[PDB]
């Protein structure tokens, strides 16, 4: 029928228990995940939050928080729509949990854009909208067709693949500027996005469209764990990051100012 | 049915005049307004038209003329539907009135920016985006069944009065810069904003798909006039303001000059 | 029936072929035009591909080849859409072929902002912003119905004549400034600007919709070689500006530097 074997749509109203818990815990931890990050970034500059200034904290600061927030959003809506699916067995008219990856479309041109922003990074705009670019083929792998989403697949693994051989080669090219000490964070946030990015395209492969191991409840299911690890543990280390950069900052200052008196 | 009883779907063909009337009166008046206040801004720099320069006319300053123009073409897009209905009795292809604040969207995000820099408030980005957010959750509030469509109000109100309360705070930290000639164009685009806005949130409680006070014609109709309100007569007062601010600003070189030669 | 008499839905499954290949062809085409692109502006500065520099070429020295590569990957999908309706005769659910002008939004809005950046023009993100709106009532003009399409296409048209005259003048107001040497490439460019844009327009009036001299299969096949010329030919040109002005700018910058050893 329209609703494949292994779909959420083939499941009977008072079955989706399972998934409303799920996607309302993922809402509420990456929205308050969102709002430490919030809170950390507007409290202070580094990891002492030291009082930050007149013009207060830089609005990048506020593109991780934001992206962990609004995931948290959008799962809360994606929890409302699977009690709806709960109830009527029917969705509501609003549902994120319609297209596959097209949530994911903002939060990856916003995140790739903060570890470009953070790591100051070159070809930020490049690198964010080439993700945009392959998070819209990821949307269409899942509507269109057999034999064609695997060629569309094909475009889209290719451009993944440079896109993040491109990105390693800059990030080991900013290297040499980033402090030890900061870098430990950014190699957690970089593992984050080459073994857990390569982990959502290889799902793929095992998906309910493609093969059919993991049913549409489960592949969901799976997804929101990814998010908490994208998303929100993404921003943690990347905050982290940024908290280790800053408390360097105010250092390094703190001694120019001593030198400067002396 | 499809349509709920109070919906214009539910109207004969032939009983739309008022539609289209209202529609085509509000785009001339959005268009003109946008297109004098395009003119002043062109024309000059204060209210006295002073000449611009060899870079022109701040990119910024065409946000807000922009809205109101763009505003007035989709109002215009809206009353050839209306006509549509008024003769064939079911709307065009390309339908503004089919999604319910779905223009809203790139309006709002446009407006918030444009207060955001003219007034030099900060998190602008952070803002804008909050109010593109807050104004999806609309769209799907009108879409959204029963039960579900209260829970998303919820968020949307939770997230409205939050951001609310961010921007009344900057705009009051503000206050001191801004200097009391053009404060009274930014207290009349802030009465616009704080009362103005909260009755588009509170029409909802009495719209036609949730109490059923305000038909889906009527409120359409009153939609309109609340547009007049915000984007024209918001920009008309933001004019003013950044109006205000360039004469005192023109005034200003003159008496640095003035002192610069004696 | 819903598919009118000269549409691709009328084509029964195999007599796709040509479709296929032209947009085979015609992604080739501007991805490797984009590429070459890609490659002499990361190669080098100037036509003897000077070394770039710490910084790198700069992001919007991207937009460019960015924008052919990224249609290219569009006429891609196309193609791929294109075979679904060779074999199963009914188009993928990810069709960039179903909605006309759709992917032209996109595209317009980053060349526009292309010219305007390299030409130095003014106002680049109205007249950006401008053409994205008036591409928008292109897409109209292709769905919405008789009477009411003619309204949406006098708009678009009146806004489009509006945003070139301005545009012109914007050209010629910076055609000073603008070196002889680089002014051939800037002058193709325009010219594609002013011929090549408004037979998008006049095709219209001679579309399967409109008249109906040019049947959906060969408006598509048209619409790809002016793609080929706007796109691609377009960064040729373009980019052939850009060298010539940064090869000049080596030249100036050598010349002072030996007066100023001097
Ligand atoms: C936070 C959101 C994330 C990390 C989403 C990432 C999505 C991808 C890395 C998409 C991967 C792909 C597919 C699974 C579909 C098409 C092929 C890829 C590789 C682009
Ligand atoms: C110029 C356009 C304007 C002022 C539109 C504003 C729209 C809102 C303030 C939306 C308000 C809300 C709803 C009526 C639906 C969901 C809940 C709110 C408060 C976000
Ligand atoms: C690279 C993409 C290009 C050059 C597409 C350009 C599209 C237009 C110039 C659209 C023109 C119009 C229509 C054919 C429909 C509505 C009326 C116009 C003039 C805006
Ligand atoms: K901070
Ligand atoms: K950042
Ligand atoms: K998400
Ligand atoms: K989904
Ligand atoms: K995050
Ligand atoms: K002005
Ligand atoms: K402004
Ligand atoms: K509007
Ligand atoms: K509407
Ligand atoms: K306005
Ligand atoms: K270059
Ligand atoms: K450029
Ligand atoms: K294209
Ligand atoms: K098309
Ligand atoms: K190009």
């Amino acid at each position: 029928s329209e609703c494949c074997e292994l779909c959420v749509c083939q499941k009977e109203p008072g079955t989706f228990g399972a998934l409303i818990a799920v996607n309302t815990i993922t809402a509420i931890i990456l929205v308050a995940a969102g709002a430490y990050m919030a809170w950390k970034t507007a409290a202070g500059l580094g990891w002492n939050t030291r009082p930050h200034g007149p013009e207060g904290p830089p609005e990048e600061n506020w593109l991780s928080p934001g992206i962990s927030i609004l995931c948290g959003v959008m799962y809360a809506f994606k929890a409302i729509d699977w009690a709806s699916y709960n109830d009527t067995g029917e969705s509501t008219a609003f549902s994120l949990n319609q297209v596959w990856y097209s949530d994911y479309l903002i939060t990856c041109p916003l995140l790739v854009l903060d570890f470009c922003i953070t790591v100051n990074l070159r070809y930020k705009l490049v690198f964010s909208s080439s993700i945009a670019c392959l998070l819209a083929i990821a949307v269409s792998t899942f509507i269109v067709d057999a034999p064609y989403r695997y060629y569309m697949y094909g475009i889209g693994l290719a451009g993944f693949i440079c896109a993040g051989y491109a990105l390693w080669n800059e990030i080991n090219a900013q290297r040499e500027k980033i402090p030890d000490s900061a870098w430990w964070y950014l190699s957690a946030g970089r593992l984050i996005f080459f073994a857990g990015w390569p982990f959502f395209p290889l799902l793929w492969t095992l998906s309910f469209h493609t093969s059919g191991v993991i049913n549409e409840e489960w592949y969901f299911i799976l997804h929101a764990i990814l998010d908490i690890l994208c998303k929100a543990v993404f921003g943690f280390f990347m905050l982290g990051f940024r908290l280790e950069l800053e408390e360097l900052d105010f250092k390094a200052i703190e001694a120019e100012q001593a030198k400067l008196e002396g």
